[PDB]
């Protein structure tokens, strides 16, 4: 019983099994040295995102410069060396308003019920006001209808449409405030038609190619072409690079299916999305995509202002604290933090604590319940892969494994067994630095690269790769001589195929 | 399944039922007004809580009346009428610090390392320095072991038991920042020998009976013996004032069980227990009271801090959105809004916001499932009323019932029908006036206040009070002519006994 | 767990629970007297079957006499008085081969492989030899095709079709065996058109209505249609008289459903069914039909030797005692014995073993599992006496009541709660002897018939009848003073709705 | 749902999945012939049972050598022959009257109510009377009290002790009948003292050793030490005789666990139960142990009277078609033919309905349920191949495989594997000749004995007996290629180990 679950909690027993939640921090001025980004790996960090709606890319390739000095310094010992991916996240498209009369500071706020027009028109650019606002979205009238509502600076001022006129609209200010100069807007409920990429994310998007980043959060996506276009623009160069739909909006809800179809993981972002929908109905949304993305087995990254107030705060606030832990029992596979770790004034003590609540979130989920229902939605399969994936986590929990080993080139074999959630974490043993990053997307999966040079014999080669994995096992606590281990692999070597289990007793 | 009811979340779909979960709005100098009070109670609140840490009877008593004067302003119109219930909620037991070197605005932080003596020696009161302190609870160094930890000022500032001196501490400051004059001191984990209630609880709590007040809420509740204090305190003239315990430390919720026995109901202050207990566990604390409480059938209250954001915004923030939801998607019977409606700018959209998410929460719960095991949990009974409440929920879900009308003279019977978490709602039919208002207590009960002449005969009593409920339903829009409602009563007059349940098609 | 119960089951724990099915018995000249009639009737007998195969009306009618003498024996005494009801069984359709070369004694046997014509000229009738077959059945033909299988003298003889004649078939002698005059044939998956009723039938069916039966087992029921007819011809004086229809061969089964639509009852005959299909799919067919009727809430009748053996041993065998109990487990509403009792030498033993398998089958059941799946698979209804009556089943076990108390007129609200199969034993309180009688019909049920005066005042013959009731379950035992029951009556007298249910203590 | 599932129960749609009970053959003189004996081969038999109670050795030794003949008849193909074992079921310890005045075929039968006594003075040995009973257990007097009951003919007759004299009892003949000489006698739930093995068991036993027998079914077994004792006669040389224990008694059903812990399977003998515990009971004993086996693993028989009449008859009864059927519903891994096959008319036809009832019924079973509870009710485990076993299940439900193929050497890896009742055919491929027969025991495994010569590397020789699998599989159409199989065999050669699961497309 679930209820009887709740009950059952207990704050006095320590969490056992390790933080199976991928971390994800946003890197900026102040976890931008080597010396801070050396701390948040111990921390707990496993990607690093880099948030390109602002700096240069000279400031960028600095960052990620920093990133791996502080990442390889930890390679002098392969049984403790921590992947961490790099990842960027764009821009993306958006719509900004003109600057209101001359200069851009210059201010000019309404009162509600007041009338207010949004114009089209280029020679009202740099002169906004009170009465009169420019839009660089050229296709505003077309997409909207008279009642639709229109957001302003990050939804803070609210408008609604009265009458369409040709290239403009009169709109009555249903909320207030101080209006500035080029401010982003919304469309709630509005099919936007602006291209996929903007000119600066099609540039920033070559930069990370040339950067080797290792997944892409692709701003805006709101239909199953906007990701192709991304991936058009990655290119040939930059086909392995993992491809995030950021869903912020309320046509990139309606088109989830198939833009979870085309994409390699999906990321909730609660702050544009509380903005284009109404924000009580976001965490249904949030709670709908999680869902969806655990049974196509695809990652799913919740973030947008998890632990804010972790400015100038030691500790956050109780609803932050709830927002984590119940993000993580959602089943989550990666939290992000924003702001907390960029900016703010803790950002080692903030991606401490969301380690703490993500353990404490995943002692307290019914592992074997979580199994049960992903194997019964999960479909009859011909590909032997995913059953032997299936019957690994099966053998996981009867012999209550400390370990799925997992060796994989691409990481496709570990992907499909952490689909199934297994209690046990999946170690993924790989010689690809590039999959050994990918890996801590997917929840449940602890990455290692093997630095030991290739056997000439194929079973050799195999049990250096899983001998190394039990030395990592034992290193980082996750069992110990004596325990009982699954091993995935090969039955052969020149034909690729992970179709054999075995369960072993650690050496 | 649970994962597949989380893929079927549908943002598109509006919440058909109402909202069962009850709302508690603090009042303050920004939402004291009777005209404020008057649109507050149209937006949804059910409960008005005034807040004695702060403020004079004189004020106190004034808020009070102007509660009355709004909610009476809706007595016009029987059919619509809401009663609303006036909480006290302590101030409560505490620890402060003396004052800073004279002065009390005077501050004096120091830096981590350092050390900090606490000193219980009043003659450094009024004079405390970054090398003494002194703190007004005499058995500190009973409670407290080498090792042991200190919170200062709301959790700000923390220290660490070096050694234990007879009538004083040595402690290294573990942390660090500005301190200040009579801050708030917290133990973690020590039990606290304070008195149940101090002497301003006492004079607050005797105010509170001759205000009629409805419930208190009590704090720093740690065992038993501390809400028999309480109940002592209000006396025989106070015997039906509901107790609810706040749990706010380690202890409270060690105890919880023996605590929740003795009270009418729990409050899981979040903002104290996040400073009690590592932050990362009050998820968890918070999930088990819930869930205990549903299954004991006792209201629970979750509050502190929820849209805090909301003081200047117009809307709350994402980690505030989750987490009210979530709260109500645990099971809480009642939420609660403080400092945003106390305080803040937007009292008004803050209710309607949080009446908003609640219905909507609601409307993702899967009932059914919900009642299965409550039903499973609950023993079986010798009491009829709890027989028969069973079978009126279970024949509401059988004919999907606009409701499930109740009438009752102390409210006990819509109580226990409530603990059944039935989907149609609870239309509780009184004549005591007290009952109706306290009725808000329980998730899913809708009370209304009868205020016809009783009936000679019981039978026409019954129709009576039966057919107001009927119109009231159709009234608020719960069902309509035609459609059919569960009616739990009586067999005989004079016998009292809610023992008879008849499914009867609406007027 | 169901695997986890076989294994708690004990043969060293006494059945607690009253016998639920219904027992029906093959009245003959072995159990014809009024004296074995009384003993019968004691032992647990609730329905006298009389097989209308053989015997003459005369015949009939003074068994059915002897039934009502022996069972208005008991009448003396309100309290204990068991109702007891008729049933007639129909001889039915059927096809009977003509006699063989003069004489029927005459019997000529034929080997395997042997060929075997079928002829329809009349001018063979008395002269069927091992070359040449004739048969009643003038259709023969355009039901059979190439290839078919046709049985003769009860499945004993095979025979398989080679080449259709005009008025006749040539078949191979699949099985063999000495063949005798007028056997009855069976044509195994073809869809025989033989009309609903032979003209023995319909004037044993009027003989019935005059003989005021209860019930009739109507044979070789194949279509809705069917039923139909046996209903037209029972007219309007037999109109309340129940139609149990009898599933006896394939084309039965495929259209169950519009035939269990149609009727008020079903009766799976596994003797005939098991020449009619292949002898391994009996069980498959008798598990559907019974899953089925109990879905449907219509009574379902297992028999067709039963307790075969106890014709002239003490003890049933081993198979036969397991079916008993299996069907039971199965949810067979009735067991019915046939020739055990008709003829045997045993038919009291035969009874009382029937009664023993049947309590302690039982008791080996998960009640309150049972009756899950049934509320689960029952549809949401508009119906208040349907949502009645799933209350009163809820609230039964809630409070592990003693019993049901239904008042009911025509028997349907009774029929309503047996649905739903509640543990406790449902005491249908009527005054119409027939309705009494009928109830046997529906497991769980336990009739007895009101004797005392109707009340002036609806209120107080009310009161009346349910206490009448409870003195019938102290009587036999079903619970005692201080125990709790559910009473299901109605809110107002003149407008008839059990839609009221009570929670009684018993006086 | 169960209902839901019975419900849709289809007899128009043929079984798919092979038959998985093995079926247990009573031979005598009409099953004797090689001739016979290898159409009952063919037609399903698994297993040969001789039935030591009659026969001498130079009869049974000549059976068992035809049996042998018959089944080495089909070694001339290897991809179909069916390895057949050999039972010896003991005619075991009994209770035997004496001699009816002088003669053995006189009989003197006495009617109810009249006065027995039962002597154990020998000097009434050969003759008994209607008044005097010679019996053969002489510490009857010290196992039975005043008021117990005795059996005496198979319970034919009954008797109620009254006094217990010195070396006799005075007893009130309950029931009646023709006493014959030196017949059975039952003392129902009185825990009789004669040894484990009589010395005609002793014998018998020694000539099953040097005659190869595979398992020994021990009769009367009701304490662990009574199968020691079995185990000791056997001796060394009979180490790997499979010990079956015979509960025949309430004393062996009160000791069951005990038991089933000291053997290595169990027979449900429903004949002797019958007598021994009230008959209405013995339905929830089988389904009790059935249920007790299938947890703990071991091999389960149901048998004594299954498919009886067919001595004289074409098809089976009702009652015994729906016996077997609901035996195999229960989870019973061999169904036993007594009588039947040893002596009848129609052997063939009964092993045939055997067979065909078995794959109905297990057609009719829901699978994967049967197996989410056995894994269940499976504890967490240390042993490899325990958790390999499950892993490999899970694997074969999830690719739906056409088989699990297992090497195993004495067996035990595929008994681990049966225990968790996967859907998909067990493969037990064996160079072990007496692993290949014993292997019948459990349901769903499939002998194969590997005729092919080991290969000198390991590796290859694994594939051989893989293969040899696969044309097997393909042969009998239990797959056939381009489907999935799961191979279960061991990681390294001489460490010995069933450690490694593969899943392997077919050939």
């Amino acid at each position: 019983t679930f209820l009887e679950h709740m009950c059952r909690l207990d704050i006095d027993s320590p969490p056992i099994t390790a933080r199976n939640t991928g971390i994800i921090c946003t890197i900026g001025p102040a976890s931008r040295s080597v010396e801070t980004l050396k701390e948040m790996i111990k921390s707990g960090m496993n990607v690093a995102r880099l948030n390109f709606s602002h700096g240069t890319h000279e400031y960028h390739a600095e960052t990620i410069k920093n990133v791996r000095t502080a990442t390889e310094s930890f390679a002098s010992d392969p049984i403790l060396y921590r992947p961490v991916a790099v990842a960027l996240d764009t821009k993306g498209p958006e719509i900004r308003t003109g600057l209101i009369k001359g200069s851009g500071t210059a201010e000019v706020e309404l009162k509600k019920g007041a009338t207010l027009k949004i114009t089209l028109d280029n020679a009202y650019m740099e002169k906004c006001d009170e009465n009169i606002l420019w839009l660089d979205y050229k296709n505003i009238c077309k997409v909207v209808e008279v009642g639709s509502k229109i957001y302003v600076d990050d939804g803070l001022i609210s408008l609604q449409v009265k009458q369409k006129g040709a290239d403009f609209l009169v709109t009555e200010v249903e909320n207030g405030g101080s209006l500035g100069s080029k401010k982003g807007v919304n469309l709630p409920g509005a099919a936007v038609d602006l291209p996929a990429v903007s000119e600066k994310d099609i540039q920033d998007l070559k930069f990370g190619v040339e950067q080797d980043v290792d997944m892409v959060f692709a701003s805006f996506i709101r239909k199953a072409s906007d990701v192709h276009e991304v991936r058009k623009v990655l290119g040939e160069k930059g086909k392995n690079i993992k491809i995030i739909s950021k869903i912020e909006n309320h046509e990139g809800v309606r088109r989830f299916d198939e833009i979870l179809e085309a994409s390699d993981g999906i990321m909730v972002a609660r702050g544009d999305l509380g903005i284009e929908i109404p924000a009580e109905k976001v965490f249904l949304a949030q709670k709908m995509m999680i869902g969806r993305c655990n049974r196509a087995g695809k990652p799913v990254i919740c973030a947008t202002q998890m632990l804010e107030s972790m400015i100038k705060k030691p500790r956050p606030t109780r609803a932050e604290g709830s927002d984590v832990a119940n993000a993580v029992l959602d089943g989550a596979d990666c939290i992000m933090l924003s702001g907390e770790t960029a900016k703010g004034d803790y950002p080692l003590e903030a991606v401490r604590m969301q380690h703490l609540i993500a353990r404490e979130a995943e002692a307290a989920i019914y592992h074997l319940q979580l199994f049960e229902e992903l194997r019964r939605l999960a479909p009859i399969t011909s590909d032997p892969t995913e059953a032997t994936a299936v019957g690994a986590v099966e053998a996981s929990f009867k012999c209550c494994s400390g370990a799925i080993i997992v060796l994989t080139k691409s990481g496709r074999s570990a992907h499909q067994v952490a689909r199934y959630r297994p209690r046990a974490p999946i170690i993924a043993v790989t010689r690809n630095p590039q999959t050994a990053r990918q890996a801590h997307l997917y929840r449940g999966i602890f990455p290692v690269l093997c630095k030991d040079p290739v056997q000439e014999a194929w079973a050799e080669d195999v049990d250096l790769r899983v001998n190394f994995a039990m030395n990592v096992g034992k290193a980082r606590g996750f069992f110990k001589k004596g325990d009982v281990v699954i091993v995935l692999t090969g039955w052969r070597p020149g034909s690729g195929f992970t179709n054999t289990m075995r369960v072993v007793p650690v050496p």
